[PDB]
């Protein structure tokens, strides 16, 4: 007889909803979706799209005011909730800091920007105030030093989810503890705090600070940093000290410029992502090599989810994704559809016939049963294909 | 053995003194900064300092030329040439912890930010800015309380000993350097904050915004303003308004109330003329009534005469004995260096009671004690003709 109320977006919300369904399926749930989800599953899933495909009911905050036997709990919720509208207190909130710091906005920014290693998610209560209340359960998170914006917000999106998934049942049995937050050093940033219409790279700054504005600023469906319009994909500090004015233009090469800082030169690394994607089809690991300046650039996205692993799986491009997996690829790898690349590979295997590199593959870690967001493994595609030859080869390869 | 002050106020003036008193030997020569007028301010002008000691004043083309001195930035304002001089013996004091709170208003950012703790560098001067090798730094505890003129005064008094504690060293070759590391380096510009047009921010935490009112409050420049009324600090309450942050919940006389983000926020108006003012003549039941922040007790009008110096001056030892247990300086100065004995000097004239000297010695004031015309209480009295005054007070020296 317990109700919950879902409220916000993307994977956190898509995952804490499942994990809901399959473990507690006995539970009623209704869902509450942000002004910006446009039901299409984008690099983040669409939680609206979820809900219609699994029937759970999508409600207004107003409605949710009204349920008196439900809990309330929010995932990268876009509305302010008023508690008081509410006949209960069981609010309750993720969010994406190591709170009291970094309260509001931009979570995966701020903390990068001012040279933080750590961060952290916290399960809370839900007050009048944004992100004051009580807290219940935390999580610190290590900010690794390549790591971008995006990058954080996937640890956020993942830790978060744990967190809940770990807590929950508290939640629902009413068996949880709450401390209110302290007073110092608690800090909050607005959406005020940051103008991504018009973001622009601070050279009066050191070169440490310079690299984690790169860094706080690469998410790349949102945007790139830009030096004269040119996106850049990440950078390094010199050992150079330009005596020229912070700002000043040193070189520009191919792949790169170099910039003077308050104290020492940084290279910034023009952003060469969409070459290398087209490159991975049929060039070999010494030539995409090459083309690389920031390891880190192999594990980006097209829009559409799609990896230089991907391309290199659907181009049966064998060589490439041993040397991608070396540098820290996942072997099970996904676009935005779940669309893993097992199944990029079996395409490669049915137009080309040849076989021969799965089962390195799966030596390399291939996972078969893995299933797309329709709930397909690449073995009902090939079912429904009525491939049952290579349906067979794959099963017997699998471990 | 020969050295080049370039810079700026009272530290450099501060070490330039204690060269001519404890190294009479040294030559010294000066750069000043362009924008010093020459005449002092609650900073002293060091370029006065020079004129009237007659250090001479050069400039930077020059200084490249001496090959035997040494070199020492405190707070010189332009970019050198460090390969230039035919030496590497290049210096500066710099207001931070370095790496962090590289270039300017290092009394403000630490505290806007949120930080415990600063301190003063003397560092090597090499390419780049603030980033040459550390030689010694000492760390400062920045306390709960304390505003940008508290943690200012803290970086020219230890700026100063920094200095004197490593002069030999620095004189003789015989320091260590460890270049700094670039991990949590910071710079903040002259553009990260307009003087001109300051305003608080409220839509931010308690912590935040009392870490602004500190940061802001320095008030030979200025102080915070809520509706162009002046503010002398603030605390946190424990309660928590629904209204939008910076919306005004109560205003009185004395204090105004403040939605935050999360804590309502009380800012106590400043009232620091008032209580100047009453100094003269009021006692210390009364004054501690007035006073919402401890601290104010320790401001300056434009002259530099603070609570201290205005009860000695009307003689009202009761209060001073309150003051000094507050944590005031007995021997507080004003802008001339005109000390607290000279202030009480004057009243011991004007009244011809001397019987309190005692007790405001048992306080710790120090008649030996110079003002920046050098001249101590002793001497005035000698050049008006007051022997007997005189005679009394030098009853009092060991
Ligand atoms: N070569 C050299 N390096 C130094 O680090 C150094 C010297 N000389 N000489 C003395 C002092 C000078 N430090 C500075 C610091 C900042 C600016 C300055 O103009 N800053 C501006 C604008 C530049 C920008 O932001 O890009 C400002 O931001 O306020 C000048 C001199 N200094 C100490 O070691
Ligand atoms: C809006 C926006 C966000 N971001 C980054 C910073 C944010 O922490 C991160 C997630 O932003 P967002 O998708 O707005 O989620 P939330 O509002 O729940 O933080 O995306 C950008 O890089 N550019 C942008 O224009
Ligand atoms: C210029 C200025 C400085 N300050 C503070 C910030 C600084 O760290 C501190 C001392 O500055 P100061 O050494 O006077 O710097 P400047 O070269 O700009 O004179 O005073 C103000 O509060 N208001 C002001 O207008
Ligand atoms: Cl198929
Ligand atoms: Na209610
Ligand atoms: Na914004
Ligand atoms: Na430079
Ligand atoms: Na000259
Ligand atoms: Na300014
Ligand atoms: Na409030």
């Amino acid at each position: 007889h317990m109700k919950i109320i879902i409220a916000g977006k993307n994977d956190i919300a898509v995952n804490v909803t499942r994990w809901l369904q399959k473990k507690k399926k006995n539970i009623e749930i209704y869902a509450i979706c942000n002004a910006n989800d446009t039901g299409i599953d984008t690099f983040q899933r669409s939680f609206k799209k979820y809900c219609k495909d699994n029937l759970i009911p999508i409600i207004s905050l107003a409605e949710a005011y009204k349920i008196d036997d439900a809990i309330f709990l929010s995932l990268e919720f876009d509305k302010i909730v008023q508690p008081s509208k509410f006949n209960h207190n069981e609010l309750f909130n993720i969010h994406f800091s190591y709170l009291p710091k970094y309260k509001g906005m931009y979570t995966s920014a701020w903390p990068i920007l001012n040279g933080e290693d750590t961060s952290g998610v916290t399960l809370h209560k839900i007050d009048h105030g944004i992100d004051t209340g009580a807290i219940i359960a935390q999580k610190e998170i290590i900010i690794q030093p390549f790591e971008t914006a995006k990058d954080l917000y996937e640890k956020y999106i993942s830790e978060g989810t744990s967190l809940v998934i770990d807590n929950i049942s508290t939640l629902l049995n009413s068996e949880y503890v709450e401390k209110e937050q302290n007073i110092k050093y608690s800090s909050y940033y607005s959406k005020k705090t940051i103008d991504y219409s018009n973001l622009e790279l601070n050279f009066s700054k050191t070169a440490f600070e310079i690299i984690n504005q790169l860094r706080a600023f690469t998410f790349r469906e949102y945007q790139l940093p830009k030096l004269d319009g040119v996106n850049i994909f990440l950078g390094d500090v010199l050992s150079s000290r330009s005596i020229m004015k912070p700002g000043s233009i040193l070189e520009r090469n191919d792949k790169e410029i170099i910039v003077s800082t308050i104290d020492y030169d940084v290279v910034l690394y023009k952003d060469n992502f969409k070459e290398i994607l087209e490159a991975c089809k049929y060039s070999d690991s010494k030539y995409i090599a090459k083309l690389i300046r920031a390891k880190s650039i192999l594990f980006e996205k097209n829009i559409y989810g799609a990896s230089p692993v991907i391309v290199a799986a659907y181009h049966g491009n064998i060589e490439l994704i041993k040397w991608l997996v070396s540098k820290g690829a996942n072997i099970n790898d996904r676009n935005y559809k779940g669309t893993t690349v097992a199944m990029y590979f079996k395409d490669y295997m049915l137009k080309s016939g040849d076989y021969s590199g799965l089962k390195m593959l799966i030596d390399l870690g291939l996972d078969l049963t893995l299933t797309d967001y329709k709930d397909y493994t690449v073995f009902d595609y090939l079912e429904k294909s009525g491939n049952k030859n290579l349906l067979q080869y794959m099963m017997a390869f699998m471990k």
